[PDB]
């Protein structure tokens, strides 16, 4: 433990997504020698699923640690130096700007940030009792421990989707409930949905809400739905219960500092560059962090290389 | 032929569009347009396509993004759009021989080489002058060749050229480069221990030849006005890219030729001034121009499109 003799780098990258990596990439061939703080989640959020098959140019078979992998390789060839942290506090009002980690603190003189998002919960005081011991936010982390069990999906996206498809190869049977009678996700997999729905074990439960998270001293045992239109409510048995209903941009360490939007970081955007300043001189944003509308992997590292572009051009209109 | 979504351009914007179209049910068909695979086919290294090892091609990775969209059964066409009428719905447009009609439409047709205007430059066009290494550097093995430019495209072909010809003579209008620092390492490199010259602080001033083609340049000194000769038997000129979008001159705003769209953070970002009709890629990006760029806004077109095409019942 040290006493904020902080390293001070000309550009730091916050994420380990494929925003930060592709930032990084970019950053490293512009000699700009990136400093890239990974967060707790290495690899972000796609090492959580199974497939990727929208990352253009990627034979069938690309799963989600494989991408990442091939990113951080990426990285780490042109010598982007990452550091195992997480940043839990700064200063954007003193230049250099300031970011506190748990294992050191960090200064810079450009901040591209792409935090990216973490899954949301429901916000029940049962939800938050079971957490641990049945309800989980993660299909590939907690999905084994349910082969041949009856599980419940809350959601009706992408993700939703996908962990009721990855759960239903384990699970005997899979309940996914979802508030609308339709999905917002792709359609392939809507379509392979619904042909576990009528062919398989998935089971709907549209216009339901999740009431109550019910179990006993040692877990989940069922959950409790309210119907949308009525408000009657039914009972559901199974052991375990996946939430799945979006993901929420980790911007709470940036509030008050930066201009935000129902916690998204808002950027210049538009036509003439500089497209990923945020409100404050030299921080830049980049990924699911900044876009609340499309969200992919490679609009993510789209973005990530516009913000390396951009900081450059700042750090260099400096010298 | 009609269908509910149309793409032009097979580079990464129109490929991606593809995938993401094929995967929304949309049975995009997609126009390859004269250069199939795009720019990067003329590249042979790709080093920031981010998550790719050591040793990308450009026509590697095109390859790639073309079985991908076919993969998802994508219906690929090879044609060239000359004429285009947005304003009846469906929208109508004529390619070489076919006409083709769609509900909503993913322009993504990119950019295509500058020439200086030089009257001898036109004049030797085919016979010595040239805009792409890669298609013509094996002609001039173990000759003098020139390059016009100071960008990555310059520095690159410079660099390819380097490997081939005896010398390459790369002719910039100012002292420094705007390529990658790493690309200007190996062009520096290359100058002090190798066989390239850098004409600095020089414009091309006239193509010089005989009856079968290029023998030299004339080169003007940007500062003092003063000229010199430099013997050479081809010229490559690599000063930027324009986008293609001639055709839709009159029926799209446009700016300096780049197709406008929406932008901003609310969503439908790829929106042109004609409501079904996105755009992607170079054809609207005058700042980034990278694949891995282009391939994003292909993504966020089809996206779009995906929601137009929806909320029409
Ligand atoms: C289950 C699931 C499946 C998906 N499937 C697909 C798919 O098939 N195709 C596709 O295109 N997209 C998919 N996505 C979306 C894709 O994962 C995201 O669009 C992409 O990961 C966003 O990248 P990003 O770099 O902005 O953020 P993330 O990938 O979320 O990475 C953010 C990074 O920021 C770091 N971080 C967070 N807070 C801090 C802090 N305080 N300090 C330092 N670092 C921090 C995190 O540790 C993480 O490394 C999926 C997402 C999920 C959840
Ligand atoms: C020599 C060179 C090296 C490069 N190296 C790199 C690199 O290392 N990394 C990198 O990220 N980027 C690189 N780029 C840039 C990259 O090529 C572009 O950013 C990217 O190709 C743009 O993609 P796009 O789909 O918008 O356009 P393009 O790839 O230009 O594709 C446009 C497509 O539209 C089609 N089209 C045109 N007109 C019509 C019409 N009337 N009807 C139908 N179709 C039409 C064309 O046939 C072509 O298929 C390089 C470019 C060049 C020239
Ligand atoms: N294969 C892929 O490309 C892939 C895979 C995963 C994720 N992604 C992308 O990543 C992003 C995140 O996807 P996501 O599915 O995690 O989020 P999303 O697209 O925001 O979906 C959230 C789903 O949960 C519902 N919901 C939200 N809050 C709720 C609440 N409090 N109670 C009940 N239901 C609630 C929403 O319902 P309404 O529909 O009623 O709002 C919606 O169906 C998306 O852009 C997605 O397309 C892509
Ligand atoms: N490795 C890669 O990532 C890679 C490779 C190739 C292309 N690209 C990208 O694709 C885009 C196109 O690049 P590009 O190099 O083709 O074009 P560019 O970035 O527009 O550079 C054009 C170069 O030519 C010079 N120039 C322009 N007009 C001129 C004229 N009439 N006479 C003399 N010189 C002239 C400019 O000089 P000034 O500098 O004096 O303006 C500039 O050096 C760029 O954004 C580029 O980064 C990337
Ligand atoms: C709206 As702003 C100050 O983030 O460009
Ligand atoms: C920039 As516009 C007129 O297409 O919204
Ligand atoms: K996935
Ligand atoms: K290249």
């Amino acid at each position: 433990n040290a006493m904020s003799d902080m390293k001070h780098s000309k550009l730091l990258i916050l994420g380990s997504g494929p925003a930060g990596y592709t930032a990084a990439v970019y950053a490293a061939r512009a000699n700009l020698n990136p400093v890239l703080i990974t967060g707790m989640q290495q690899g972000g959020q796609l090492t959580t699923t199974t497939e990727v098959e929208n990352w253009p140019g990627d034979p069938e078979g690309l799963t989600g640690p494989g991408l990442m992998d091939r990113m951080k390789e990426h990285a780490e060839r042109f010598e982007t130096e990452i550091i195992f942290d997480h940043i839990n506090e700064v200063d954007f009002s003193t230049r250099p700007f300031v970011l506190k980690g748990d294992a050191a603190s960090y200064s810079c003189d450009a901040l591209i940030i792409s935090t990216g998002a973490s899954a949301k919960y429901l916000g029940l005081e049962s939800e938050e009792a079971f957490k641990g011991r049945g309800v989980s936010a993660c299909a590939t982390c907690d999905g084994f421990f349910y082969r041949n069990q009856k599980v419940a999906v809350v959601g009706g996206g992408n993700t939703a989707v996908e962990e009721a498809l990855y759960l239903s190869n384990i699970a005997a049977e899979v309940h996914l409930i979802h508030r609308r009678d339709s999905f917002r996700a792709e359609k392939i997999l809507i379509n392979r949905l619904m042909d576990k729905v009528q062919n398989g074990n998935i089971v709907l439960h549209t216009d339901r809400v999740l009431d109550e998270v019910l179990g006993d001293e040692m877990g989940v045992t069922g959950v409790r739905l309210k119907d949308v239109k009525t408000g009657g409510t039914e009972e559901l048995d199974v052991m375990g219960a996946f939430i799945a209903i979006g993901h929420s941009p980790n911007t709470q360490i940036f509030q008050g500092q930066l201009d935000m939007k129902d916690g998204y970081i808002l950027v210049k955007s538009g036509l003439e560059g500089n497209a990923t300043q945020t409100s404050v001189e030299g921080i830049f944003a980049a990924g699911d962090v900044m876009d609340h509308n499309y969200r992919q992997a490679i609009t993510s590292a789209g973005t990530g290389c516009m913000a390396a572009l951009d900081a450059e051009r700042y750090l260099d209109s400096l010298n």
